[PDB]
């Protein structure tokens, strides 16, 4: 079972509650920015969130829009703008429309320009070339990347976007690091030794543990039948060790030779 | 709550008065193009003034000239003109036609494609009704009769060089809007109107954040209910807040205004800065 | 009455008039390059004085030109100067091309190239793509800016452009502004006064002053009728004040609260 | 001679011989991404460990999905994986498809041309093929038996944001390959393995030359049979050579392995760099 | 007045007379290429050499070949080298063709417009006529009758790379045109010979200007009628200037030549450069 | 004749057989990319030598690659690479392709590139857009120019491109320039001492001087007949002074006045 960090999962609720609430007299910042280090959760988190408020997402990966392959990505946004926008007048819930990795220099620009003119109005969002007299729901806009562009400045200092930093703290590890291994037998002391004994490392260091103490197995039996005859023998079944001995020793072998 | 900045007002509201009355000896500009930067309650400060003179408004989005689905921009601009032109006949009231965001994906808003507003034609528009502002018809007609002058008023961020013979003529009159420390003082002091802050509490808060635009202040006052919303999501449970809130079957929650100081706000200005 | 300051009037005749003579062993500018701080009155005194000599103006506006919108800005440069080239054989008059508000790095690298390609041969101005054995006349050609980029440093180095600097003295003021407030029944020493007030301010703001000055009764003619209730009293009649006292803090305001 | 680094063997061959098993508890990864900088050895490390593991390898080249004439791209690698398929079952050995150099003109190989690898389209093919290896099937086609899961490699200097779905959910593993200094000693020990040096005098020549690709030391050691080659075209005569060396009728010339010093290497290398 | 600077005369005299004689143990270059920097004479001392030689010159202008409205380039340049053939057999004089501007939009100079000159056509063409200059015959023309070489002079501001392989073969040779001091000294002391102006002061004036193109200092010969022509303005009027000047009725204005100064040249020379 | 340098000789046929042979654990650079100052006989003497070893070169010229006009050079190198590749398979000879002068940025870039790409797989060069099964044959490459960019420093590096640096020794001068007035009937030591008196001087300044004596004569005889009437007079007869006195002041002449 996988652990949401709560004031993660408030801030997120908060962003996403705050902009379906018609409270007059208060301005809501559409988009949320989730910036940090690489591989600490903020999107498996958010899709933790999702899940759990029963919330429909539209994911445009980042990678889709950094790409020359990809064409259009002012038109890519505001097409699933204003997808996410009708799910909502026909759910009736709340839906999200979330951008994914979002840290090229071109399209990088005209990925803040179209969103800083959604954030000016996102309730008269047009594609390119189109322009229809209706108003459409304004759809929250939850992002994830390492930083923000200087670019996105003006949007955070005029309230239409909140930014959010996210470093998850000890407290914060033990319960997604206990997530884990939670199919894996371990006490939280065992579990809060592991955190402690790789204490700046990323979230998705530890889960990229878990599956080297997998590949180590195989390695072995590899090893033991030899590479000449592994084919024939395959064309590995134990529980593999996963004490708290083993976990270390495999962490230091991936931090000895990293990237 | 809303403070309408006295200068503003008075330049809208003289634009207007101006392009009614027949006073000779002047010419009397048809357009009053207002340009500055956004955050600032340009449209907002021009809704103030409309809604209080009792002004009628016929509206031109920019998205709307961007567009082909808008036809031949010239055609949709005098459409609109004479449509604005019937109503001062009509109604018998002060009307205006109004263009706003006149450079939609210009600049630090380019989105890279291949629709643009047509900005000489547009230009090239308003220089022909301004020259004949009686007589205004759609392109390939001649016989309508003369209809009512209309003044105009368009927004955007700045204005092409392209409106330089406009203004050279007295057309067109430019009103750059920066609010200066008298005008964030008014509204800023306007938006914490009822947070029982003091007049030197409000110059505080402007003097501690000087570049920072309208928006900056009154996004600042927006972030505090944030707790009282977070506790209301707790109380009806994640797993049953999307119901809640999108399904209006219920009530709608009531939130209490909550209490804070300048210490706070000026606190919270630097986080968002930081 | 509007006034063209002599040293103005000369600089620009002397100009066209050398174009049109051809005197042997002397080569002649083409081009009139006048520059100096926005609004003090290039335009309207080159009008003034085209009008006086009975020039007939072909007018092409900076912003015709730095434009994305207006597509190729060489092509028209190159028309204009054609056209401008007919009318005079036509006419049998001296003809003039003017580019106003020249002060877009890209369009105006290509409006510095196309000037400098016409003024290398002013007889052979040929439209891109096009060939015409013919020659055509020479085209005295004025242009109006801030400040010319130093792209242009060749053009005025080889004597195909001259560069004239616009900063109305005193004499001037007195002179321009004189003629803006010739119908408002003000004395010289009235007006040598309002130029001593407003000593490093443009031409333009003495032209804004007066209109502001009608400005100033609309609007006290609101605030008595009040906003609540102005459209219905229109749906303001007297020749205002214009003493030297009223343009004075007239003035004051515009410069306490200008841009 | 060739020295097979012992960490590349291992990771290639955990990634196949999991991708044969069904371990639960674990999600195995179909693809392995194989990124680094050229001259390392990349291609070359995987054909050791094919060769040695007796696996059996389709390709694609980076430049077949780069062209219209492999048709649709996303037909082609589907193609490929279902004949990879057939193999496992009829040849009863493990088989591999393998995607090479999968981002061909890009970054400094950029030829500026109006064709490149239509990237997206191949990274959905992959996404798709890899939520099911199980039913791959070609465009427009739907009534076929179910076939074997086959691992995939594929090898590119760097992989596009656009991976990153395919690996947070699992689906595909990134494995970066630059070599560390053991491993340069190893596959260096392993180019100069017959020429007579000492396990220290590797390790020097590798310090001496820290930030260099493994080719700059195979290139190295390539231009010293110049003055055999030089003295051979002498002898032959520079008006036959052509005939002598193209011309397979008399027997390829017969060259000796030369001497040299760990100071000449050095001497060579920093010649090359200078 | 006019200076022909001996040595531009002497290249020029010797590139065509060269090519109507039959020397051997060298060979002779067709084609002479004239570059440098504009305003310091080219086509000019050309042109001077030539009316001197008494050689008729067959033309095309670079805005010549710019042009479709030319049709293809290839074709024109064989014409006019033919067409100007004909003319050393039936006047029995030397002939030249001569191409100016041979980059006509190319640098700062560019307009950033569709069309160029195919540079690449153009020497293409100018390789094959130099191969063999005495068969150019149109493209898809075969039996005409040998012809008689013509010497071609190229100007521009300087010349393509693909220009290589023709100076590589001696079928062209560059010639590099910068005014040297001496050079300046003649062709300056030519535009100031008739102001009574010593041997030193116009030495002086050089070097004064020592950057400056020839055209510089005729500008700055010319800016000093100025005064007359402003008092002849007054004296006709500013109603009538324009009459008075372009209708041809009454004569032209009759300018005096003026009296200056070493010390006023320098002076008007530095505001022009101020 | 013409005299080639024993030590570019065999610099550049070692690199072309070496192309050729296909001698196992031994990588081959593919490119030759032979540098210095310009005029030196880079291109003179690669053709001197392919003409003695009767190897038949396709030619590129770094012109029809810099130029715009050009449209597609990657296309070209590729297209010229398969042609020469197909001649080795035909002719059953050594076969080159060489590209000379490759001294814009743009182009220069995909220049660098293309020669890079063919240089990882000389086997498997494709046009582009295709894609041919077929392995074509590997043709060594030699390339000219003045330096090579830091572009080309990853090929050099990993022995993809052997650089040479070409500056013409004193040995070296005698014999180019005794073979560039051998037909002059010159002494060697009268060779020796040219090549002494002109000791900074490029290859191509002294087969300029060869041809400066010729104009010499015909400047002479032109100002003899005066310029008034040469034309007449020819629509220079004798073999010229050629004394090393005279081909001296000929060379100091030039040095006075060059480039
Ligand atoms: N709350 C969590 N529970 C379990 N695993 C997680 C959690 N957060 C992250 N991970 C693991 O770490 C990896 C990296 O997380 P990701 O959301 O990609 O980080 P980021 O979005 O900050 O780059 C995931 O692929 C996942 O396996
Ligand atoms: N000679 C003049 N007489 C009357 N008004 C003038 C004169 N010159 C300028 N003005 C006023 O000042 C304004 C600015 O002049 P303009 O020609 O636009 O200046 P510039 O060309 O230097 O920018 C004009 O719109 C006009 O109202
Ligand atoms: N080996 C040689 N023999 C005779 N002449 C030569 C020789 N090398 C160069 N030259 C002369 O010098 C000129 C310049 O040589 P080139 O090959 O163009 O130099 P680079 O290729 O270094 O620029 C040639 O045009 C030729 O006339
Ligand atoms: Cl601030
Ligand atoms: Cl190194
Ligand atoms: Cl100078
Ligand atoms: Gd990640
Ligand atoms: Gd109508
Ligand atoms: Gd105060
Ligand atoms: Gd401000
Ligand atoms: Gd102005
Ligand atoms: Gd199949
Ligand atoms: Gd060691
Ligand atoms: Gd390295
Ligand atoms: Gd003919
Ligand atoms: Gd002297
Ligand atoms: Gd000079
Ligand atoms: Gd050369």
């Amino acid at each position: 079972s996988y652990y949401i960090a709560p004031r993660f999962l408030d801030k997120l609720a908060v962003h996403i509650t705050k902009n379906f609430l018609n409270i007059p007299g208060v301005r809501v910042p559409l988009i949320l920015g989730i910036h940090g280090r690489k591989g600490e959760g903020k999107t498996f988190q958010c899709e933790l969130a999702f899940e759990k408020m029963g919330i429909e997402v539209t994911l445009i990966s980042g990678g889709e829009l950094e790409s020359p392959d990809a064409g259009d990505p002012a038109r890519l946004i505001r097409l699933r703008y204003r997808e996410t926008a009708e799910l909502i007048k026909v759910r009736g819930k709340m839906c999200v429309l979330m951008i994914n990795d979002l840290d090229y220099t071109v399209n990088t620009q005209l990925v803040n320009a179209t969103l800083m003119n959604i954030a000016d109005n996102p309730t008269d969002v047009q594609l390119p070339g189109s322009y229809d007299s209706n108003p459409i729901r304004r759809v929250p806009i939850i992002v994830t990347g390492n930083d923000f562009s200087t670019l996105y400045a003006p949007l955070i200092r005029d309230g239409r976007m909140e930014k959010f930093y996210w470093e998850p703290n000890r407290d914060d590890k033990v319960g997604i690091v206990g997530g884990i291994f939670a199919e894996d037998g371990l006490s939280q002391r065992e579990i809060e030794q592991l955190v402690d004994t790789f204490p700046k490392q990323s979230i998705d260091f530890f889960s990229a543990l878990r599956s080297r103490i997998y590949d180590i197995q195989i390695r072995d039996f590899i090893h033991k039948v030899g590479f000449e005859r592994i084919s024939l023998r395959v064309v590995e079944f134990k529980k593999p060790d996963f004490s708290l001995a083993h976990l270390i020793e495999s962490g230091n072998l991936v931090l000895g030779e990293q990237q």
